[PDB]
């Protein structure tokens, strides 16, 4: 659409500013410049731009109802795009490191960045680090004189930290808590006692929901100078609820959506993740099903993986997904209605974000 | 000494604040809290605290000559300590990721963090990420109302980025530039044409000197509200020059200092690094020596490593080190003399920092 081509045009400006800076200030050679250019394209582009386009949507909502000079309108949209790219690049940073940590093979229908032959884990770790640093270069350069600069940096820091904390909860979600010990190699849980909805909710709240929904929605408010015009407690509740749903969808897709469609190859069963499928299965299985799950979960062996998928299909988790979805539809609509008391415009943005999320097939 | 025990006491406060926050705001369980506690201790403690104690030194320099209430003095010292810990933790972040990228085995006389049995590359990548995030939590929490907060965040961002850029220059310093290509597995240089003093200087300037010398010296100025009282161009020159010397020392030590003393196990020859030894050797070798260097460099094979060390010993690089050191002594003293025109107190801090650096055996 544009909107999205216009958003991508701002990516072009940001890439040129970043790479011209590397040549002019960081003594970079043209071949390392080209490597960082392809790195940025491979890691930042080719997705749906949900996060970045969410900040644009929120900004456009307020521009429709607020009086501004034309030049001001132009500035607000451009700030929305740059703010949207900071999040897309923060996401890029997490996905590069996540793919290494998850042992994944494909991202956005291409090899994970670390699996590019001329990349490898060694470089990719540091390239993911660079992606996050570029987010701060963008912010300091583009928003230097903006009133919202300090609030934005502080919120960005907290979202980032929550995400890294969340990634720790995730990567250790298959170990017994009482057995974590840097000194002792971590064995997988045999009881699965920590595969509960509460624990699942905590992992997901931190690892995903701050950056996929909370940050973009509040960033759209910041660039609009409209933050004080919403109830922040409601923004957070609805972010965390739509975020959790987004991650539940991701978990279902990891197992059940063909890689040609999804653009990734699922690893949750083999990595022994505390996914929504595993928790929900365990929430309804009889003693024999639990037993068979335990004998097959968290192994690379394709025959073992197939048994778990069979257990999932037989357990009729599509009923559970339907009942979970219907509950979230209830809760999201209820939050949108509460948002409209102070912010009809922001509520409608949340409605659109919800609608796009709910219908994605990724 | 104290000074350093007092500095470590501030580490205790910062750790407690961070871990109490994780329990109170991030829903952490006591066993993950304990893992992050040992992670922070293993990665942040046990070194010499040169960086952190440099900010304390600079602050103490100004307190001696400036009138302040007692309570103000106390606040400035505490800010110097917290600012010193931000750098120590930024360093901790780089060393955790660097040890993975370098395939190193020992750090501060213990296993590299990623080699702890109960850690592994998978966790350690994300733990290094957390270490840097904690630097921003510290800053926002402790310096929230300080006049220097914005300058400090902006300088911290730029030092960090320069370091990550520098780490890219380092990790790729053994590939031919014209052959870098994410699509093609990177072969080692056979001509060594990019092992030059200019290229060496650029790698070292970015990967090391911003965070080891520039940041702590300017941080001491920031917490002292004294930045405007020095010539920033001189601070940068002297930082970058003492930083380069510090890294040359590190390179010499990697090959020639026994691991029991150094607290690390050298990998530069096996990793094919553009070290000061390799560049300097190539700066004086005859055609046969160059030939033999090329037949042995950048291989894990202990017999090959021993040949390179033999070539280094025979090449009398201790003459070259002596001539390089004598030159830097000249240049550093000259910079200190220039610093004294506006800043006798800061010049004396630089003199102490230089003296401590020059005499280290690490
Ligand atoms: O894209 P992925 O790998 O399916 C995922 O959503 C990626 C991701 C990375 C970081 C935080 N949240 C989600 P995950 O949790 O790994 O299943
Ligand atoms: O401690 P190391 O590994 O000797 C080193 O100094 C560590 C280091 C990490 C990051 C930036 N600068 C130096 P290196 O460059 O790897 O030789
Ligand atoms: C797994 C994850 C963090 C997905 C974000 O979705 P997107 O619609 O913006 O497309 P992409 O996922 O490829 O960024
Ligand atoms: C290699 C490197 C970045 C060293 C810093 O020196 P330090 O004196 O402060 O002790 P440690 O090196 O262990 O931090
Ligand atoms: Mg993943
Ligand atoms: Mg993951
Ligand atoms: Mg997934
Ligand atoms: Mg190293
Ligand atoms: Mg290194
Ligand atoms: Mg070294």
């Amino acid at each position: 659409m544009a909107s999205m081509e216009r958003f991508l045009s701002v990516y072009d400006e940001v890439q040129a500013f970043l790479l011209d800076q590397l040549q002019s200030k960081y003594e970079i050679d043209p071949n390392r410049a080209r490597y960082l250019r392809i790195m940025m394209d491979t890691t930042c582009l080719g997705g749906k731009y949900f996060r970045g386009m969410t900040v644009v949507n929120v900004a456009e909502g307020f521009l429709a109802v607020t009086q501004h000079d034309e030049a001001t309108k132009e500035r607000i949209l451009h700030d929305a795009c740059v703010g949207g790219w900071m999040i897309e690049f923060l996401q890029a940073h997490y996905l590069v490191e996540d793919d290494i940590m998850d042992g994944s093979v494909m991202r956005r229908g291409k090899p994970c960045w670390y699996r590019f032959p001329g990349v490898t884990t060694q470089c990719a770790i540091n390239d993911g680090i660079i992606l996050k640093s570029w987010t701060q270069i963008m912010a300091w350069h583009y928003f230097a004189d903006r009133p919202f600069l300090k609030d934005l940096l502080c919120l960005f820091q907290k979202v980032d930290y929550a995400t890294a904390v969340g990634q720790m909860y995730d990567v250790t979600s298959m170990c017994d808590s009482n057995k974590l010990d840097p000194e002792v190699a971590q064995p997988m849980t045999t009881d699965f006692a920590e595969f509960t909805p509460a624990i699942y909710k905590r992992i997901v709240k931190y690892k995903t929901t701050f950056y996929t929904y909370l940050l973009p929605l509040v960033m759209g408010l910041f660039v609009s100078e409209a933050a004080a015009s919403v109830e922040m407690n409601l923004v957070e509740r609805v972010a965390h609820l739509i975020g959790e749903y987004f991650q539940v969808q991701d978990d279902v897709m990891d197992c059940f959506t063909p890689p040609e469609q999804l653009g990734k190859v699922g690893t949750d069963i083999e990595d022994a993740k505390c996914s929504w499928l595993a928790v929900t299965f365990l929430g309804k299985a009889n003693a024999a099903q639990v037993a068979e799950f335990k004998a097959n979960y968290g192994d690379k062996d394709p025959a073992k993986v197939a048994v778990v998928k069979r257990l999932y299909s037989e357990a009729n988790l599509q009923a559970d997904f339907a009942a979970y979805e219907a509950e979230v539809v209830r809760e999201v609509e209820s939050l949108i209605e509460q948002l409209k008391v102070k912010s009809p415009t922001f509520a409608e943005s949340v409605a659109v974000v919800w609608e796009k999320t709910h219908k994605r097939k990724k």
